[PDB]
């Protein structure tokens, strides 16, 4: 499921996750992502999201994240700890993202997936995310932004 993508010294500048069949990742993320047979995949491009996406190996599968387009205000959850849905916003303190977390998900309790986050624009005292999320009529991918910087 959760998976990095390291730079140079092998740094890592963002994450890949294994999700709904296949292998989100962020394009900006320009990297290798760590492991012996993802990295060998045939990724294809959606500029209009800043997504890279391969199926997932025949069996990888079954260890994939589910997706969930339900997503009330509240509080969500993501590595670096409370994620507010904060009407339609998706946000995080101020002086809590950055590299790396291009690529990370955040989830529900449930432990689905509500979104990918890509960047950040600090309003105030808060900051804003970057998140490719999707709503049910399909996947209908959405990239929503502030003044971002990807990160």
């Amino acid at each position: 499921r959760l998976f990095d993508v390291k730079n140079e010294d092998g740094d890592v500048i963002g994450h890949a996750l294994a999700m709904e069949g296949k292998v989100m990742k962020p394009l900006h993320v320009k990297g290798t992502i760590d492991h012996p047979v993802l990295s060998k995949l045939k990724f294809t491009k959606s500029s209009a999201y800043d997504m890279e996406f391969a199926q997932l190996p025949v069996n990888m599968r079954s260890e994939a994240f589910t997706y969930t387009s339900e997503h009330p205000e509240g509080f969500y959850n993501w590595h670096h700890g409370a994620v507010q849905y904060s009407g339609g916003r998706f946000t995080i303190p101020r002086g809590v993202g950055g590299r790396g977390d291009s690529g990370r998900p955040i989830m529900d309790n449930s432990g689905r997936v509500v979104a990918i986050v890509l960047g950040g624009a600090d309003e105030g005292t808060r900051t804003a995310l970057s998140v490719v999320t999707w709503n049910s009529k399909g996947k209908t991918i959405k990239t929503t932004p502030e003044g971002t910087e990807e990160w």
